[PDB]
């Protein structure tokens, strides 16, 4: 609980170094950058407390506003790291077929299954989720011409429907961790 989540010991400012966050469907301000430091700062910036804090945690208090001490300011899975997706739209599975590159397990899920788990013509397979428009135009990632393509890593845990709506920063699939 404790290694996974931020509680301040005094009063101060937030601010966050290196950050991409976005407001995703579920309420929750979600950190989409993987080098994030987050300090806790007085009103002329000298630090107080310092952390690093991981790509997918949800802040409860963006950049540059006043907590209090005792208070929690950002939490994350402490046994998975998500795949988030940056652009709204639709949900397309790609490549998802049960018994070749996923299996259903369980709540259910799906399971991306690793390469060396796969049929034959799976094994050259790569599963995805693709967010497509509400017309089924594909999606680009914002500040690139590179389609919002997320492929799905072996042991990547799915529990989104095809072709359901989602906004960005939702997660698209967690990788167990330890
Ligand atoms: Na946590
Ligand atoms: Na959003």
């Amino acid at each position: 609980a404790a290694e996974s989540s931020i509680q301040v010991k005094n009063k101060g400012s937030i601010k966050l170094s290196n950050v991409k966050s976005v407001v995703n469907s579920s309420g929750k301000l979600v950190i989409t950058s993987r080098n994030t430091e987050l300090k806790l700062i007085d009103e002329f910036g000298r630090t107080k407390e310092s952390y690093k804090v991981p790509y997918g945690a949800v802040l409860a208090k963006g950049d540059g506003e006043q907590v209090a001490g005792g208070e929690t300011v950002a939490n994350w899975d402490p046994h998975t790291m998500p795949v988030i997706t940056e652009v709204s739209g639709f949900v397309r599975f790609t490549d998802m077929i049960d018994g070749q590159t996923i299996t259903r397990q369980t709540l259910s899920s799906l399971v991306v299954l690793d390469s060396a788990e796969r049929t034959a013509g799976g094994k050259d397979l790569r599963p995805a989720l693709k967010i497509v428009d509400a017309q089924g135009n594909d999606v680009l990632i914002p500040g690139t011409d590179m389609p919002a393509q997320y492929f799905l890593p072996g042991k990547a845990i799915v529990q989104l429907e095809d072709g359901v709506q989602i906004s960005s920063g939702d997660t698209l699939a967690r990788i167990p961790q330890e």
